[PDB]
């Protein structure tokens, strides 16, 4: 099981066993990045802001550093199984952040007027875009450093001053 | 008779059958086929695919980057308006003109072509934006080159986001938002009104 989605018609025999391959793997991925968006919006924490930042800057960090993590994530970004896995995918996400905005808009961390429906549009394409312009050229997008720049702008953008340290890396969750 | 094909009934040919059935399952015989001519129709033009997927890329990735160009211009005191004017038109054609949209979607949803044409654009946003700098229109300490790269991220994360799900992400609202939350970033308040639908740059 695991051993196929790892070797991924010679996917069976680089196993060595006797769209939907792509599919599992966007899958497997997916998941705990969406679990660690989820937290961020817990009722039993108060910075929901901080958390969010610090979960997309790890998050961002690791694909830097760990290039199978990063070619997984790849596929995900290409490109009806694996489309509709890409929409879901998305969805869950923009879900997730509006969650954690919506949290900070509560607790008084957002700037007047900010719509939390609006500023996770604004960090789901920032996050999509600094991920695409380093697939495409990393040289001239880095994932740590470019990530973290443009991250701290959107939500700068949405979010009142004061509430979480920009330019810096926040401990783990 | 092949000799007859003309680059351009090639090159329209080529686009409805790379947004079809994709630049991979797209043949040299389709392409000629779709033109009314045969696979020697467009060799008489192409040297293989990649070269027609590329003029395809050029013909509508080049008028854009002519008009990026304008902004930076020594003839106008409003770089920062220009570029928000090429722009936000940029983001409705793409909207409202369906051939245009689906090959921006095979440029954008495909290596070197994607480097070099990122490597045009960011460079006249930067020099636009450095212009702007020039005439007193950034914000304190404001770095144009990376003022370029975030303007860059957050729009191809917009045109991305569209392409995958254009329910919720939409090129036109989205796009002209994220072009307003990162010059304001890097802006001086007061040089442009955010949320506004400039004229067309002349």
């Amino acid at each position: 099981r695991e051993g196929i989605l790892d070797a991924a018609e010679m996917i069976g025999a680089r196993a060595g066993y006797t769209s939907e391959v792509l599919a599992a793997i966007v899958e497997r991925v997916h998941l705990p990045f969406m679990q660690e968006l989820e937290r961020t919006s817990t009722d039993q924490r108060d910075t929901p802001v901080h958390d969010l930042r610090a979960v997309m800057i790890h998050s961002f960090i690791e694909l830097s550093e760990d290039e199978r993590l990063r070619k997984t994530m790849e596929i995900m970004l290409r490109s009806r199984v694996l489309t509709e896995m890409q929409q879901a995918g998305f969805r869950d996400a923009l879900d997730r952040m509006e969650r954690a905005l919506r949290r900070a808009r509560d607790l008084g961390q957002l700037r007047e007027g900010a719509d939390p429906k609006i500023a996770a549009r604004m960090l789901h394409a920032t996050v999509l875009g600094v991920l695409h312009g380093a697939m495409v050229e990393p040289e001239l997008m880095d994932l740590k450093r470019d990530g973290m720049l443009a991250l701290d702008m959107t939500l700068a953008a949405y979010v009142k001053d004061g509430v979480f340290v920009p330019g810096t890396v926040p401990e783990p969750l």
